[PDB]
C-alpha cells in the first residue's frame, strides 16, 4: 500500500539531485550514502533541521529518467568514498558524507513526469533543474507517488527515525 509512504511524505522538503554517472548512484544505493557540492551540502544541512523529512530524489544526467528516492537520515559528515569523479570535480568537493535511507530504488521515465511542474524553477517541468534544485512540495509528493513502488523496502523504521 501507500499508506506509510503518504505519512513519510508529509510536510516533506525534496531536492532533486542531478548525478553526472550512474556508477555513483548505485554506490549511494548499496552504501546508504551520498555527496554534493558545497553549496549544495550547506543547503541540505539546513533543511535536514527544518522538516520532519527531507527527500532527495536522483536523476543520472542523460538518461531520461530518475533511479529513485531517499530520505535524509543525518546531516553531513566527514570522516570517521571511491565517487567516479566528474570532469574538473575533484574528492575534497564532495567530502561531505550524508547518510540516506532509500525510500524507492526503481526507475521513473521523464515521460511518466511531464504533468507536473515546479514552482520554484518558473514552473518548468519537474524534470528540469540544476543539481540541488528544490522542489515544491505538492510537485515533490505527487512526483514520489508516480514511481513504482519497490517491495522491498519497510518504511516502518524509517517512521521511527522521524
Ligand atoms: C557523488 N556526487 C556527484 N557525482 C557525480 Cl558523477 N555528479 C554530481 C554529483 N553531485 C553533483 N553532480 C553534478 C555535477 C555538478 C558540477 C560539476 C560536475 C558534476
Amino acid at each position: 500500500g501507500t499508506s506509510k509512504l503518504k505519512y513519510v511524505l508529509q510536510d516533506a522538503r525534496f531536492f532533486l539531485i542531478k548525478s553526472n554517472n550512474h556508477e555513483n548512484v548505485s554506490l549511494a544505493k548499496a552504501k546508504g550514502v551520498w555527496s554534493t557540492l558545497p553549496v549544495n551540502e550547506k543547503k541540505l544541512n539546513l533543511a535536514f533541521r527544518s522538516a520532519r523529512s527531507v527527500i532527495l530524489i536522483f536523476s543520472v544526467r542523460e538518461s531520461g529518467k530518475f533511479q529513485g528516492f531517499a530520505r535524509l537520515s543525518s546531516e553531513s559528515h566527514h570522516g570517521g568514498i571511491h565517487w567516479v569523479l566528474p570532469a574538473g570535480m575533484s574528492a575534497k568537493m564532495l567530502g561531505g558524507v550524508f547518510k540516506i535511507d532509500w525510500i524507492c530504488r526503481r526507475e521513473l521515465p521523464f515521460t511518466k513526469s511531464a504533468h507536473l511542474t515546479n514552482p520554484w524553477n518558473e514552473h518548468k517541468p519537474v524534470k528540469i533543474g540544476r543539481d540541488g534544485q528544490e522542489i515544491e512540495l505538492e510537485c515533490g509528493t505527487q512526483l514520489c507517488l508516480l514511481f513504482p513502488p519497490d517491495e522491498s523496502i519497510d518504511l516502518y523504521q524509517v517512521i521511527h527515525k522521524m
